[PDB]
């Protein structure tokens, strides 16, 4: 599991469950190609998006569908989604955790990268 | 100006100066059209991006070039840039401040919407 | 004023108004002595807490009464308050801005120190 | 394990290892009584601070020794420590994760509370 996504809810103090996550990889023609997608679990985590074989060097975009999450809770939030864009595996394979802590008008996002 | 961008540096405890900022508006064909751009001032602020006349309801993207900022400081960053995507809605008079607090492997972003 | 406090609300996307703020300075006996206090304005800012003469090097604590703020909004909070503890150091001319971005179960706090 | 502390480093994109953490509980005389302490592991986590029996209702303070952490990395940080003050177990036993994401001039802290 070289790529994991974790989402937390700062209003409730809980994992953000059933959040849609779409991952894209930048192609040679400079366009965003769909790479993987899924929904966060009861722990606010999304595992099994990819494999070490498939997750080659490149520029990746993780789109976290925060608006649909807040709308289902009765909040009209500010952002359409939280977008995380980064170069992966350029010095060899790494394990990446992309995390976001969500509020209606804000989000904090960070990465934990391990060898 | 109805749209202001503010960028802060959490490593130095200072405004993030000379940061490139690009604003886009989503077109009918679903593509991102360049809308406005600039560089943050000595106060980490970017004023005068648009006018009330030009800034109509729509979906906007604010791209903050964080990678170039960290590279100029000799600090290895994670993100290619920080992206803020939101709908501008005419619910009475409004001013939008899009802010970001930057760290090499994280950023927090928020919006202050006032009348 | 060499010390300003700014508080923002991440649920509403607005300044956090009428928030009580208490500043303390650590005394020789290791206890926290009241130093200054006030309430944030309509811009979420608290100015005029001290003067350059009074604000000597020392360890200071800024306590932001977040619980009372959330309770007045009918939102169940986690923290009793947000506490910022720091040393003020005379390394040339300095102005300190202590800022906090509040959510019910989280807060981000940062400092902008300028000349 | 009803109380766990997790600390992350936003400069390195890694767990914050060997961070000292002190927990206090407010006593009847309004003073902070030492309750538990420890150091974060290689995963940036501190488990086994207390037991369900010992962790009774009360006001608790978790002091995360961020200054010593940054000083050991060659950074002179802004804060003396990150302080998290909260009421625990007032509606019955809960499991609490207190987390902090650290930068030299900023920190974000949140709680994940589960039943």
């Amino acid at each position: 599991c070289p790529l994991m996504v974790k989402v937390l809810d700062a209003v409730r103090g809980s994992p953000a469950i059933n959040v849609a996550v779409h991952v894209f990889r930048k192609a040679a023609d400079d366009t965003w190609e769909p790479f993987a997608s899924g929904k966060t679990s009861e722990s606010g985590e999304l595992h099994g998006l990819t494999t070490e074989e498939e997750f080659v060097e490149g520029i990746y975009k993780v789109e976290i569908d925060t608006k649909s999450y807040w709308k289902a809770l009765g909040i009209s939030p500010f952002h359409e989604h939280a977008e995380v864009v980064f170069t992966a595996n350029d010095s060899g394979p790494r394990r990446y955790t992309i995390a976001a802590l969500l509020s209606p008008y804000s989000y904090s996002t960070w990465a934990v990268v391990t060898n």
